[PDB]
RNA sequence: GUUGAAACAGGGUCAGCUUGCCGUAGGUGGCAUCGCCCUCGUC
């Protein structure tokens, strides 16, 4: 009920056609983005922020999801088409240079391995000739904006074509299918089972995904980053046996659903409040829409499910609400 | 005699230094306890 009643609304979101991912995406912030031409030439570094009375990291977009960076080795990760802001510009403000470099490196060999894999997608030789152009990267530096992207920790640089303004570089119709693709091959050749919240194949998951929305920097929920918490000697990954599909879903629905109107900080604490629709409770989700209007009725309509609270805590997500009635 | 085990609230924090409830003031200017009665009628 904990992690089977998220992947039950996941789908129920799924096909209601309300912004949502499908088979490997994720609704990450992305503050500054740094739009290109069609062959690479950096054009200009927008940015959509301005949000609340705290200044985010602009604006969620959907972009691929990641394998985590938190640990010794973080550019062995090598992610898609997003990262970090040093994984481009090959440049950071308390890092320095070295690891910065690989990060880069790494970043590079994988678009060239996806142009490879796919070419004539247009969108993807502009990402593989202006990482590897070495001329660009320097006039990037020397913008307009630039000088408000490095005050800030977990600054995220994406790419956009032009010709579109309203299509990303990882939503054009030619990456979707290789990133669907990605999610039934690479994922599914791991174990054979057995499944949790679902019972049939899904093989055994390794390394979940970093949840976002209550600590300060990207944690991931139920993941033994240690030793002393597996079951009979798994190292991180059969202790919980739960497939690699359910556990991207109850993640990206844990992401959603932390950001947008369902979030709202109670104390000390980021949790979320939502009906099975079959939400719209109008009591629960409005904590801090106004002066608290009147609302509260009798529409003959009241729906059950639970409310699941998630908190910060060292390392890890603590849930400490629970209660179906 | 083959199965949740191995799990600390934490080492420590004087809530203090300062503050007269006080300088501030007539319970008073004023009112006959009295006009009235055989302690005696007596052998």
């Amino acid at each position: 009920m904990i992690l089977h009643a998220l992947t039950q609304y996941y789908q129920r979101k799924a096909e209601s056609d309300g912004g949502i991912a499908q088979e490997g995406f994720e609704n990450k912030e992305i503050p500054f983005i740094i739009v290109i031409d069609k062959q690479g030439n950096f054009i200009q570094l927008e940015d959509t922020r301005e949000l609340k009375v705290k200044k985010k990291v602009g604006r969620t977009f959907l972009v691929p999801k990641g394998l985590g960076r938190s640990g010794s080795k973080s550019y062995e990760v090598s992610n898609l088409l997003w990262d970090h802001y040093g994984y481009v510009l090959a440049y950071a403000g308390e890092k320095g240079q070295e690891q910065a470099d690989k990060q880069h490196a790494s970043f590079t060999a994988k678009v060239n391995e996806l142009k490879q894999a796919l070419p004539d997608d247009a969108g993807v030789t502009a990402v593989a000739a202006f990482l590897s152009s070495a001329e660009e990267k320097s006039k990037v530096m020397q913008a307009a904006n630039w000088a408000e992207c490095a005050k800030v920790k977990g600054c995220n640089l994406s790419f956009r074509l032009v010709d579109e303004a309203v299509d990303l570089v990882c939503q054009s119709k030619a990456v979707r299918e290789y990133v669907s693709q990605a999610n039934q091959t690479q994922s599914d050749n791991a174990q054979k089972g057995i499944c949790l919240v679902t019972g049939k194949a899904a093989p055994i998951a390794r390394l979940h995904n970093a949840v976002k929305g209550v600590n300060a920097k990207p944690a991931p929920f139920a993941s033994v980053n240690l030793s002393a918490f597996e079951s009979y000697g798994k190292e991180q990954g059969f202790a919980f046996p739960i497939g690699e599909q359910a556990m991207f879903e109850y993640t990206t629905a844990l992401n959603t659903l932390l950001a947008g109107e369902n979030r709202f900080r109670i104390g000390d604490v980021t949790t979320v409040c939502w009906g099975a629709k079959r939400a719209h409770i109008d009591a629960v989700k409005a904590l801090y829409k106004s002066l608290y209007n009147g609302q509260y009725c009798k529409p003959d309509g009241e729906d059950k499910f639970y409310l699941l609270g998630l908190s910060p805590n060292s390392a890890r997500i603590v849930v400490r609400f629970w209660h179906e009635t």
